[PDB]
């Protein structure tokens, strides 16, 4: 076990006040990897005033200043690439095959992308008459606060605070309590590269005590939340009731994989298994609703199969391991009892749906790969985000069809489509409900490019030029160079 | 009186299966305008059955067919000005003088703002590399509901309903129960327009009930409130807990006017004038708290207690009258208790302060215009939003003293500065907290300027080009055209 | 007809060059009216005119000016059938053309701009608390717009609504060849309640009155639609005299991909459409068609069929599609392409000579004109013609056929035909072109900015940008600090 | 001395095959600096088939890849900000206390700008209709070349390349047979920071013919030129004759200095003295109409002999040195000229008016700073721009005079207005026929704010936003989903 780990308030690791802790466990073996202070009430309040203060000098900066700052924090993640991901390993139990090649390199280019962009956020002008015109400024917000989860810990930190930071806001980050020791890495880590004190702060904490005192604080005037859906309700009602933040939430999905009459199997299966079972299952953007066409099931069928059996789980340091445990032991109780109700339910297990055995698995949690096929609408694991390595693939006959079918939910994080057909391809993505869609691929993400989802899926989008501008506030001023004239 | 005010449903009048009726007053008379249909939960529900109906016809549409309904509305609002402004009168007790000038011409003018952007509304291209880009789409939202407050019935209802229609949704709204009349009218003009059936609905009611089942519809993707600090609160609460709908609120303000040592008093005092009383104080971006440097602040009390001597009360439909009585007797109320609170703590009466009384007074909710001098920080007049027209002058000494003054509130909506030096102007005002801010003049709002809260004054904005964006949702599409890898 | 005057101030007035031109009815050979010519004096004339009306028209607000010009939309709707028939009676273009295309899309350029006008902002760049800079976008002034002939009174709409959007008067010379519905314009503008001397045409010779506009130094930008050649001369005479801002769309020799999988009954529809619409004369017709070797006979057998349901004839009949050329000396230019196609030993499919009869023989009448078996260094195959001329070459590998579509000056417009969805965005991607069409031809919509690459053209029409490229942005620095210097 | 001089193409110094060679003088001594080889016909066909290759390369790049080659460039530039100041002030006659804190300081801003901008280069996407779309592409415009002039040689370069080459282009860049030697120095760095070969190629050489044969080109897409307005017209004749390049240019000015009734006299001289004499005054934004109010004169004219007084012309390496010499011995006989026509035509001359001589002068480029007075707009040292150390005062009595005199050129670079209203600082700048407006200060010229001429001044602009998209090409792209209509 590590030392006991601190808050980190104003350039410096500090005691926590609160009187209380946590553990994280590592999910490969059950240990506890630390003890963590947890963020009281008044060590809330004495982050927000740290985050006034540093906000002020960082705000004051010139533009290519605060670019220049940033920029030295991607260079030294670049860096500490392999450091971190192996500590990400530790805290999440992905394999370090995907750690250290995704997480923090996702994570820098969008610091990198948002670095780049500070000198080109431009208010506006308007014209009224010769006598007065408008201009507008893009003003930070203040103090903005990001809730983080558990399946990408150091990725979504940067996913928030990039954009936060390079619109001119101090940031106080409250990482997952599943998984809270990379964005304390993260928070040295600015402050090395000359962020000024304050302008990031990590509050690690428990979201019933820590993530509510953030939310009600009444000098906070944006909550970014990534989590489930049930939570983000709960945390955009205590953000209204105390405040009126400003919010941003990035929830789960229930995404689906439309596989056209036309489209290769292979390249399907492929596509299917990379929507499923990456990070075992753990992604808000996965295409668990894999609908394939009534005539080609049964060889869709054969091959998940053969590539279900290429997965290769094990030592989460090995290079060939491309499959970890699930992020915690009660959240793979959660994935089973899904399965158990797929199977109560009638769905045919193809694959997969019991935890891992033998030395090396016993204490970890893990899930074994798992398909369902034959599946209906009306499913518990058709309708519900299991948010586990589960597909579940789906029978349809027309494109209609599956259009409505596809759209039928709640959720609305993502969608994709196979299909080598210019119209098919346009006609359907045009049509699904969802903020984030593929054409023949999955899972890629660019710095560039807006993600967010539709209807119980999200508020607000991440990444791409908008999201700096969302993290301003617009002010209007007006100059009247003509005689005012009073109706009085 | 009038006929009886149904709901607008689909292009039509329509009786409520609520079996619920509330009544309209003449705010000068007292004498019951209309009975009004009170649209109950099965109501809205054929509202959201209709809205979805009417938006995919409306958005199938090109943009130009819809740009020239809506402007072909905006032709049918100039005609019928007057009529409407007298009604507006009628319903609000705001002078014609107000109405046929302000109300119609501006919410009509930014109706044909929007018309006109239609076809501008674009995504965006994003090239990833030789094999890959991206390209996004502004989609429509969907059914979005928009609930009006009763000061400024029908710009209100047009500054909602004219970004959410050139977006390409459908717009569900629901008026005050203080002012239901000019919403219904507005429905029938739209139709008139060649709007499709259901793309605009009316469904009048009490908050308590008609409101908040549209906060909670699940079939309703966005909520725009404008109306009180508390109110609101309330509304965006029940929003999340529902279906996580996106909002939008236009909250009240207690918003600074900011007089500084080189301006000329007769200026300052006809802002101020202007400011306090139009609409006899019932408007959310009043300058409420006006700032007088000590030097001047006899002689700027000498100006306002003479201009305040011109206000002419009577006669709603006579052109000299520009002040109206408050819009109901439960509202004065209210205003009155905040002036006896003033009083009481020691604040000094320069004018006002009671009811008027006499024939043409005795049956509406007049008070006379009221300023209060001598204020300090701490009183109840100076923090807390009236809503009503009573003006707090408060001393100062420096110009580092009034900035922070200024900002020390939990509201943030408007704010403004008197001075021609033009240092003074921009330094200044780019300190303030707030999303509206007038340099020598207050009021204006143009189509073209967004306008919005800071902080507890509101969330998101309205107007300008970003608010046409606001009402639209983001979808990345990623066009893949390399071979995708699995590494299964 | 009456004489036809010059527009200068909102009224009809005699010009003082003392000359005139007269334009010739293509269809009939006989004289449609006598036009007075616009000499250096008028052009003097209509300059001050328009420095007078332009600051009245940018004083104004941006929704009045946006009333303005949808006024003159509403007008032009009202008498889209009355323009179109002095549009064919000018060009020789059917009129089953002039009134679904000509008018309608011109004016939907200038609905589109209405619209546009009170979103046209500058910005705001905060440097430092104490100092901030602001832009402007203003008018360039009084700006110059040269017609062609294929298309009058759509070219004059689509250069002078963005222009007039942007708060500029514009100064209109049409082309001899076709110089009536610009005069109409004027007078429907006026109309519509445009203040006098926003818009004034001057019809002349573009040797006497097109230099005058491009030489004057009171025109801040000239805007030219035409050939290549022409275009080369009038930016370089509007360099050599005041540094005018410059926007060209000239002539192309734009490539049709026919992929692999491609439906060839809707290849041979975009062929034909991208071929013979308007006798040939649209700038961006997709003169290169490039079929696989193998589909190229199937190919030739379908184009053939549909050429044979061209109808010519009586212009002002509803089922003509195919009118007579601009001019009798426009078909001499052609023929000798078409001479040239024969002895440099290409095949002739259809057509290649005049028609002839009753009805026929006293028009600028060339036949649908095909030609196959082409190679690349025929000068059918290199040179607009802009004439009904087909060209048809074969390929053999994506590779080459995009080579071969790039490899020259001309960089307007280009387009294929796929079902593929790789195949479609993958070839368009590498296409030197500004206009790429996939499985369609010719449609240009308000929003999408349209001009060339290479020879075709400098800078676009159409789109949010063109209206910002007649403005011209000023940069504000406000300085709130002590300013500090070294001396 | 310093080695021969080569031409730079693809990575490497190489030989000229013209046979032709010239000399850099040092302005300051008349000795040989270095012989620079001259580039002939073929050796520009050379470079552009150099740059044809190396543009593919680097447009094939990611764009995060492009950015971060082009920041590695900026921080050599920075490193070797002192040396490269040290040789172009032996190459210009510049003062050190100029070139070390300015030409590559600014140089390299606009490179930092504008490697940060790459990732935000976006097209559009546009709906028609459900069955069709269009999207555009901002396509490289392939090789493009940039023809600098000799007052600013490193930061001409840097202005021209940074948006050429983030914009995806590779670019031939021809610098001042004058002042030739640190663009070649830009090169070498350059390709230490990864640019690949062939993407910067620098061709000294001589207008008539290295500058006359880039503009002839038929594979050069653009030029962008700076220099005087008659070489402009002749340079944008032949880039149209040849093949209907492209083209930019930043030509000279007139640039008018209004100084306002109100202005603090004192901040008007030392805002005319920067407009006027730094860098000799040979810059093209200079202010060298003042225009004074006639009240006013007598005392400004007294402020600014004051100011002129102090001005320490010396060892150009030494750190009080604010002066230096012209960049030529011939340029010094066109200033003279200038100034004799000034005496000659009647105008006062309050000081300077000739050489300056004695040791450590004779063998130097030098005039004596020089002001007229009593000017009149008829005058050639009024009409016509100088770039010489030459101000002109004039007299004016009204703000609708001044402003009608200081539009009434066929200039249009630059202006500013000294005055600390609010109402005359905008109302009068609004009016001023110039792209480049400075309000109480001269001279800044940030990244972000688009520069350039109205009227003969110039054609397009540089740095902001704008001028990335100018060195790109729009494609539009219609996708027909639908059946497509012939009616043949
Ligand atoms: C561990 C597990 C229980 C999820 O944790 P949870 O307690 O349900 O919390 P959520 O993931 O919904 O919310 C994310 C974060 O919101 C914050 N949060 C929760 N309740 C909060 C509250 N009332 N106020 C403020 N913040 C709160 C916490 O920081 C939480 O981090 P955590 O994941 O360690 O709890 C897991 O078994 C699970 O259900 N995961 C499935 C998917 C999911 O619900 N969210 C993960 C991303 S979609
Ligand atoms: C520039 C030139 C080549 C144009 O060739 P062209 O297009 O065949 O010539 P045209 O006279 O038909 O010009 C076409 C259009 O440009 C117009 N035009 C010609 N000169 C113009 C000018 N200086 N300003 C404006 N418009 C002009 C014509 O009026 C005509 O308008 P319209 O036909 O639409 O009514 C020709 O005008 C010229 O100057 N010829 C001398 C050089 C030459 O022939 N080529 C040298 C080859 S090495
Ligand atoms: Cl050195």
């Amino acid at each position: 076990r590590m030392a006991e780990q601190q808050l980190y308030i104003h350039g410096k690791f500090v005691a926590a006040t609160s009187g209380k802790t946590f553990e994280t466990i590592n999910p490969a073996t059950g240990e506890v990897l630390a003890t963590v202070q947890a963020a009281g009430r008044e060590d809330v309040d004495r982050a927000v005033k740290s985050a006034q203060q540093g906000q002020k000098v960082w705000a004051a900066m010139s533009a290519m200043a605060r670019s220049r700052i940033l920029r030295k924090a991607v260079d030294i993640l670049r860096e500490r690439n392999d450091e971190l991901a192996r500590l990400e390993t530790l805290d999440t139990g992905k394999p370090l095959s995907e750690t250290a090649a995704v997480d923090i390199v996702t994570g820098a280019d969008v610091l990198e992308y948002y670095a780049g962009l500070i000198p080109a956020l431009e208010g506006s002008q308007i014209p009224l008459r010769d006598s007065s015109f408008v201009y507008t400024r893009r003003e930070p917000l203040g103090v903005v606060a990001g809730i983080g989860a558990w399946n990408y810990p150091i990725q979504i930190a940067l996913w928030k605070s990039a954009p936060a930071l390079a619109a001119g806001n101090a940031m106080i980050f409250k990482p997952s309590e599943v998984t809270p020791l990379t964005a304390l890495k993260l928070a040295e880590i600015y402050r090395e590269a000359g962020l000024p004190d304050g302008v990031f702060n990590v509050l690690p904490g428990i979201g019933a005590e820590t993530g509510q005192y953030l939310t009600e604080h009444p000098d906070i005037a944006k909550i970014s939340f990534t989590g489930g859906v049930a939570s983000g309700k709960k945390v955009m009602a205590n953000s209204a009731a105390s405040s009126l933040k400003e919010v941003t939430m990035e929830l789960g999905g229930k995404s689906p994989l439309i596989i056209a009459e036309d489209a290769n199997l292979d390249l399907a299966a492929d596509i299917a298994m990379m929507a499923n079972f990456y990070s075992s299952g753990q992604v808000c953007t996965n295409g668990t609703r894999v609908f394939v066409p009534a005539k080609f099931k049964a060889e869709f069928e054969h091959k998940i199969l053969e590539r279900v059996g290429r997965i290769r789980a094990g030592d989460l340091f090995a290079d060939d391991t491309n499959f970890g445990p699930l992020v915690s032991f009660p959240h793979r109780q959660n994935v089973l009892r899904y399965i158990e109700s797929g199977k109560s339910e009638g769905a045919r297990l193809l694959c997969g749906g019991d935890v891992l055995k033998g030395e090396g698995f016993d204490n970890g949690a893990w899930v074994a790969p798992t398909v369902f096929t034959d599946c209906t609408d009306d499913m518990t694991i058709v309708r519900e985000e299991i948010f586990g390595p589960v597909m579940s693939i789906l029978s349809y006959d027309d494109e209609a069809e599956v259009i409505r079918r596809a759209n039928a939910t709640e959720y609305g994080l993502a969608a994709g489509v196979v299909t080598p057909d210019l119209n098919r391809a346009h006609r359907i993505i045009h049509q699904l409900e969802a903020g984030i869609c593929w054409i023949n691929s999955w899972g890629e993400s660019p710095a560039e490019m807006p993600v967010g989802g539709y209807k119980h899926s999200g508020i607000g989008r991440e990444n791409g030029v908008m999201t700096l501008q969302s993290y301003t506030q617009v002010k209007s001023i007006q100059v009247e160079m003509g005689p005012f004239q009073s109706i009085f």
